[PDB]
């Protein structure tokens, strides 16, 4: 029917159909369209208290709850899908992740070597598709798949 992870849903405030991934947590309007050894990613990362390393090169101890985190990375999600502002732009400034120096860029990576939810979301996105939230053991993430 349709690629991996789709399945359709309907708007609960306007009653139209839409498609859903269960694998990155993206949902859009449109019909999805039609692997590799490797890929290649960004990512914007928001920690919380329960995160395996609760610190960063932003917050030398992280207080925020995992409920805040979430709130933090759906605002972030809302200005690129409007345009107001660039997915490197905001990795850049606010990802808790050493990678923000790069403007999120983790280089490309074989399966076996990222945290598990990462890494079937990062395999599943098209080249240039951005995920919904994602969650593991270091907190929140934003992938954005470049290669
Ligand atoms: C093991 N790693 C490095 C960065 N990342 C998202 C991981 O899961
Ligand atoms: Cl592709």
């Amino acid at each position: 029917k349709l690629p991996p992870g789709w399945e359709k849903a309907m708007s609960r405030s306007s009653g139209r159909v839409y498609y859903f991934n269960h694998i990155t947590n993206a949902s859009q309007w449109e019909r999805p369209s039609g692997e590799p050894a490797r890929v290649r990613c960004s990512h914007l990362l928001v920690k919380h208290s329960q995160s395996r390393r609760p610190s960063s090169w932003r917050q030398e101890k992280i207080t925020r709850t995992k409920e805040e985190a979430l709130e933090l990375i759906n605002g972030y999600i809302q200005k690129i899908k409007s345009g107001e502002e660039d997915f490197e732009s905001l990795a850049s400034q606010f990802s808790d992740c050493s990678s923000a120096k790069a403007r999120g860029d983790l280089g490309a990576f074989s399966r076996g070597q990222m945290q598990k939810p990462f890494e079937d979301a990062s395999f599943a996105l098209r080249t240039g598709e951005m995920s919904g939230p994602v969650f593991t053991d270091s907190g929140i993430h934003i992938i954005l798949r470049t290669e």
